[PDB]
């Protein structure tokens, strides 16, 4: 009886696992109350029942341990955490946390710990002890995440552009600014189907801001990661909370010295979110926006570093541009010299259906002298020379019928 | 006999045949205590009374039956609904409930339930855990829904523009932005009679948000669907409430793998109405609404999707623009990259009386790939490629004069390439 198994198996499987124990009330109820019925009927068999989940701990001190399947989601399916245990283990909001938990006696409505068995993939240890706030931060370009994962493939070509134009390195903050109608949705997955095949040690998760029902299942069901989303008719608070919790668990993950990738869409919707929950304190708003109030996703943007010690933290964040309100431009302002990596989409390109649309000329990585070889700068820079002078379309011309031919393997 | 009887004869009628039961004082009275009288009248001859209605539970508890003629609108003419019942039947807030009905008491002022007949158009047969919450979303490109009646009519050729420019399809977030004077209230008329003449099998639920009760009439009578309307006369929590209804009757009609489909007007009405609803709380407000009251029309827009179990619904909301209020310009706003379908209307194009007026050039559906023939996707991009570089006011000129001729099944055999 494992809790995330029966949070992962299909509704129309829960009724009949549930129905074979003597509940009847479950004939249209939510599945997290469905589980919650089911386990606290298999409770009363006195056995054991493991569960797991990602800690946020609340105001009062005590927090809960929510689900990665639920998108972080408060519902009945969740575990209690005392602070106890928190005063026994240095437990901060986004610590995984797996064990056995006990039954809710009268009066809780919620199940609790009992034992401790893994703290981040890990034994209780406090080894891994220097948090992501302590840790130095170096230049980003300690290694390149090369996004090349075949030879002969329609999908390559996107990536390969890719890795021409803005390489990737570990622990990088990624900024890809792009009109609607662009190419910008499949591009993430592109990315992120690329990362997993090419780079498995690395953890990735998607995180989906503001993002529309189907295209969220469309993306958690194509991308071999951890994909979080939350969709446009939840409250800001909602997308606050997602977002922050996977900042804080990639933030725990990178404490052990692991290469954690996050692929933001929509962080100009996020910065949106936070305008709106944030306690407006100062009243100097410009654009709509309250200034203060942009302090708290671009934090989330800072997050994203090389660590001197060890692993990485990428963040990959989607800005949005050219949607005729003033509150994105004055987002994309605000964040506009945050990032070292910017990729760039044209509107213009996408007309003629030439879907790589990178403004090469408008997209680049600083520091790229270590993210490439030494001989690998001067054929990038070679090839920069030639393309500034070209259009904005015909360069992508240019670029496709001499990349469709060879690799970026051994060019030339 | 059928309270729903009553409710759909007229009201010269009610007076006329109900007053040959010995009560004559309901003249100058409205129409539900009309009902009321009647059916107390008619009660006492030990008949079997039959009743029917969409649910409506209240805080408390219990609910009642509220009727789809009168637009959902508390009357004595309702049921009421025991919350023990409610524990026999788990019935939601959407749940059309048949059954007979009992006389009320010396003292009550409500009907009862007495027998559960039909529970949505079915047995009590509720065994399928299918809640809207919990079925998967697929993209809304599985079928079409084509608006081409093929009779060669001027009423025809907006909606041939209409399959041109942006295809429907089942499950379908549809946002019709559209300026005042635009001929936004003839487009969606000319949606609800396309849907009933060629998709039978859809739902249509016609629901009016703040409007003028003349053209709530004239909309009530000229669709063949349902047609629910809450008068501009109205408080905001009657808005609410109707549009709570419907979306719910909606969700629990596609909960039996049935094909639902919901044209709202003026979905920044919607917004409106929830913003003065909604207890604001949120100290924090941009342009006069505040932000977490759009919390509650949104998830309303969100309840529209595809789903992968069965059936499917569509909601096509129609977005005020250019009105001389920033709060309906934040209301689109917030509303921006929400739909996946977005239909424009210009008021210059509308200005110079060529009606139809889409702005073909920012209108059109994402992932239409799978809503079309391999075929037809050829020769619709082709047929955009040569409007791109027209203007506004000069493409519509150049599809009617040319549509006029064929009916969109042989549009595409001239100019071949
Ligand atoms: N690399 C590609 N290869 C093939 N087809 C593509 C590619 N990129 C985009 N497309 C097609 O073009 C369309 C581009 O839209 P996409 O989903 O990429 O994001 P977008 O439309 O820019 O995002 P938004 O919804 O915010 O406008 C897609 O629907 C897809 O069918
Ligand atoms: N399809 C059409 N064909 C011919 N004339 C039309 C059409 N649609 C609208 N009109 C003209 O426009 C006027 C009615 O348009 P409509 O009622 O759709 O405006 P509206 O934008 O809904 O109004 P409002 O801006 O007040 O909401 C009438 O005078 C009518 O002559």
């Amino acid at each position: 009886m494992n809790l995330t198994e029966l949070k992962n198996t299909p509704v129309s499987e829960l009724i009949t696992l549930g129905e074979n124990m003597g509940l009847e009330n479950l004939a249209r109820m939510r599945k997290q109350d469905i589980i919650f019925a089911i386990l606290k009927q298999h409770a009363k068999s006195g056995e054991d029942i493991f569960g797991d989940g990602v800690l946020e701990i609340l105001q009062d001190g005590f927090g809960f341990l929510r689900s990665a399947d639920s998108s972080y989601l408060a519902g009945p399916d969740d575990i209690y955490v005392s602070p106890s245990q928190i005063r026994r283990f240095n437990l901060r909001t986004g610590d995984t946390i797996s064990g056995k938990i006990r039954p809710p006696k009268e009066g809780e409505r919620y199940f609790a710990l009992l034992k401790v068995n893994e703290v981040n993939f890990d034994k209780p240890e406090n080894a891994r002890n220097k948090i992501l706030f302590e840790n130095l931060t170096p230049l980003h370009a300690n290694s390149r995440l090369r996004m090349e994962r075949g030879n002969g493939s329609t999908e390559d070509l996107t990536a390969r552009v890719l890795d021409l134009a803005s390489p990737i390195g570990r622990g990088q903050r990624g900024l890809i600014v792009a009109p609607p109608k662009a190419g910008k949705t499949m591009l993430l997955q592109n990315i992120a189907q690329s990362i997993a095949y090419n780079h498995p040690d690395c953890v990735l998760m998607v995180l989906l801001i503001d993002e529309r029902p189907e295209e969220v299942t469309e993306m958690q069901r194509l991308v071999k990661g951890e994909v979080v989303a939350s969709t446009f008719d939840e409250p800001a608070s909602r997308h606050v909370q997602v977002a922050e919790m996977v900042i804080e668990k990639a933030k725990r993950l990178v404490e052990h010295k692991k290469d954690v990738i996050i692929l933001l869409d929509s962080i100009t919707r996020l910065a949106r979110a936070y305008n709106t929950v944030v306690p407006a304190s100062g009243k100097v708003l410009t654009g709509g926006v309250d200034a203060n109030a942009l302090h708290r996703p671009k934090r989330f943007f800072g997050a994203a570093r090389n660590v001197e010690e060890g692993g990485s933290l990428t963040i990959i964040a989607t800005a949005l541009i050219d949607t005729g309100s003033k509150m994105d431009e004055v987002i994309y302002e605000e964040f506009k010299g945050t990032g070292n990596m910017e990729l760039h989409l044209s509107r213009k390109i996408a007309e003629k259906r030439v879907f790589p649309a990178i403004d090469y000329n408008r997209s680049g990585t600083r520091k790229e002298e270590l993210l490439t070889t030494q001989e690998e700068l001067q054929k990038m820079w070679i090839l920069r020379k030639i393309i500034h002078p070209m259009g904005e379309i015909d360069a992508m011309e240019f670029l496709i019928n001499k990349l469709a031919m060879t690799k970026t393997n051994d060019d030339f």
